RNA sequence: AAAAAAA
RNA sequence: AAAAA
RNA sequence: AAAAAAAAA
RNA sequence: AAAAAAA
RNA sequence: AAAAAA
RNA sequence: UUUUUUUUUUU
RNA sequence: UUUUU
RNA sequence: UUUUUUUUU
RNA sequence: UUUU
RNA sequence: AAAAAAA
RNA sequence: UUUUUUU
RNA sequence: AAAAAA
RNA sequence: AAAAAAA
RNA sequence: AAAAAA
């Protein structure tokens, strides 16, 4: 073990259980385009792509969403970003907002989904609404692909 | 061995007794964020009515017990200057003459400052009242007020 | 024992004169040994295309590593060397490359301040630490900045 | 101990392998000239004189050298070893000199775990330099 | 341990140095005439055969010397070393003799910390005296 | 404590020294051209602006350097230091770069005790290289 | 006590400047002191005859012991400096000599290898450690080799 | 368990 | 001391 | 994981 | 124990 | 466990 | 790395 | 856990 | 400690 | 938490 | 080293 | 570390 | 117990 | 505890 | 509690 320098025999037993398409817990980074004064609905379909090795999945259980302002804010302003979680059983009305204390620095915020509200979502569904004075917002979402 | 049980999967029955004491419109401790417009060299009185709003779920209240006030500069300062902000607490029994000032050591960084109201001065304030005066070289200031709505 | 040949080594660890070394048989020597190094050099990237970092950049007279023809890379760290495009924050991606098979990871770091560099690195496992000659590549660098700084921890042999 | 045969209560047919591996130290000689390096081939390890004519690959761990013949007149024996690798040859020259003219010169080097891959007969182990006409080599390897 | 690449959460750019120092033990030989001292030049340390040709100065810490060739007939090998300094040469003759005619003669001297300054190629390390025509040197020094 | 003068029962006359040594941390700036090294003169330490114009020699212990002006457009500030010695200049380029374009770049090097000798005004401390036109220096040294 | 004259002796054992020494009365001095030494020199012997080693060989500019006229010998060690005759192994004999009375011992060492030196020594007791001038002899050396190396441990005064 | 905050 | 995986 | 093989350098 | 994952 | 050394 | 209130099983 | 004195 | 044979949880 |  | 276990 | 049956 | 020295 | 004061 | 510094 860890000191061997050649191949060694494994005394395997019966054929085991198998699963060629298991689950995967991931953190998916991507960006969205946002306009001023309007809220953008983040689609779940942005997670199922070949760029994330997840084009083979058709459902996902989201756990937490984190957002950063990807582009600079308007002139004389500080960056901010808001998040309103969305659920098929009932959308929420929260506005988890974080503002940058430096014009040159991003504005970050996030929210964690409780265990009772951690069901599956499909590409047609939406995660949350994003609001910002910046034009582009980078998102990092922790979730469990299944 | 047999004593593992706090994860329920089905509905359980609640053996309730007499009718309890209820209150459909209780109090609420909050941290209300909002912004105000500020002019150069001119002090702006922050109205308490800014706290009662549907944008804060507080439009149903008519009075509030303010505990502490914090302020951040919301826009950039003038050219060559660092951001600053001042606060002067106001009270219906007698306004204060303190100017708690917090400046910015970085021109690109907000200027922050705040004050805490003592227990002896934590009374209700209606919308017509004012919380404090705000002075800043920036044209807009952001506030976060820890208050108890009732 | 015996008596003295006066080499005045005062208090052992504090002599001010040359002292005789009682040498013995000729030892094992190596005029060209190995050298574990952290080599700082810059590579240039275009906005939207990848750039393969040649291993030959490590061997140079600017690094004293000019007598080597092979090197074992341990870990690669990257920093954006130039400012990002307007309105944008800095970012840098690293995709490890190996002769036995290129990888597909994109270890990315993004600067939260437009004036600050974006940094990210990756460590090569022990089972993949073989030699790489000048004709080989280390990794693929992507960035919105025109130049990326690299500090490669490696062993020259 | 015993004096007669005993019964073994065997069970299922175990995992077998008619051609296993073998960790060895292979002693063989090479011819070296003055001022020129000799690339020791890995094919020298595979031979019927070492019970390794059935192996096609091997994993070298450490290499040791000894001057097999007397040095030139007025000189002391020395021997150099430059490790060679398919992913990239080295430039080290691990050298050992003899302090007595009538005594061998000994030197050796160890291959790290990260460089211990298989080498076929076409490959080379190391370059051997010596002022002596022959060098004795004892190579600790793992035949597979 | 790990079998794949792992991310390194790097931070700010660190302090770098592409041309660092190097502590070495340089082996080289010199020719020695009978009854004559040879001033070992410092420039012998700077060479592409030692990977040190990129340096221009070096801090010598200790010097060791062996006889590289056989002594004259009926004699035992000997070797002497006289430390040389730009601020003032010494007059010590650290001598070492062999107890077997077939064996080398070895001797050395350590430089005190107060006398460990830089030396350039034009400078000399020490004077060497021997009945043998060549002397093997191993100098522990600090390239900078 | 005491509120008035108190007598000092002095004895014999003591050993005096009107011109003693002084350990300092001298701050001064130098101009640096792009792509060119600047030999920092030792004489910059001897000045009435540092109270050290009464000295003629100084023992440098450590050297630290910051970028005093802003870098060129789109670049991050950097600074290099090459230690210089009369007994032999070095080839190290202790470089430090900034991670923020608006922030200085800092780097330094410590001189070993064996290389801590006196230097006069004509001598040079180190070579400095930077993309900025000025470099702020703080040199820990011993005036004597 | 009082206040300071600033001699910056950093951490006591690590000052980088000259520091004042508070000297007092003039001490006891000796411009020509003693010197305990181990003097290496060679003497030549013939096969079958003895050779008296003069004490004057110790005083020389080659040993820095040129200003001395007397010396106290403590111990004598000998080594054959040249090869032995053919078929023979090396041997060396030492017979101590003293002014108060020569001795008759023959402390002999023989080399078990024809290529190796033959070594032997003798220590002089404290009751016999007086001074010997250049006109005196140390010991008688016998050997089959033509030259014998001597390392004499002594005190020069 | 859920609402200021704190290095 | 009882149940239902 | 019995022997053969580098060594805690 | 290795890799992916939250402060 | 690199390269130097009471 | 340390709290005020809406309900809230259990020691 | 779930259902029972 | 490692490579192959045998023991024992 | 997913694997044999 | 021989019978019925070896936990 | 269980033990009990003829050389 | 030689010759130098917080 | 500060200053003046005896060995 | 001055001025320098793993
Ligand atoms: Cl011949
Ligand atoms: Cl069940
Ligand atoms: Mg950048
Ligand atoms: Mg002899």
């Amino acid at each position: 073990g860890d000191n061997s320098n050649v191949v060694t025999m494994i005394r395997a037993g019966s054929y085991p259980k198998v699963n060629p398409t298991p689950t995967w817990v991931r953190a998916i980074p991507f960006e969205v385009s946002v306009q001023s004064g309007i809220a953008f609905k983040v689609p779940v379909g942005s997670l199922f792509s070949a760029n994330f090795r997840t084009d083979s999945f058709t459902s996902v259980t989201v756990m937490s969403v984190r957002a950063w302002t990807q582009l600079t804010p308007p002139v004389n302003e500080y960056s901010f970003v808001r998040l309103k979680p969305l659920f098929k059983t009932g959308d929420s009305t929260e506005e988890f907002e974080g503002r940058a204390s430096n014009i040159n620095t991003r504005a970050s915020v996030g929210y964690r989904i409780p265990t009772n509200l951690r069901q599956n979502t499909v590409a047609a569904d939406n995660v949350c609404e994003v609001r910002s004075n910046c034009r582009q917002v980078a998102l990092v979402i922790s979730c469990c692909f299944n």
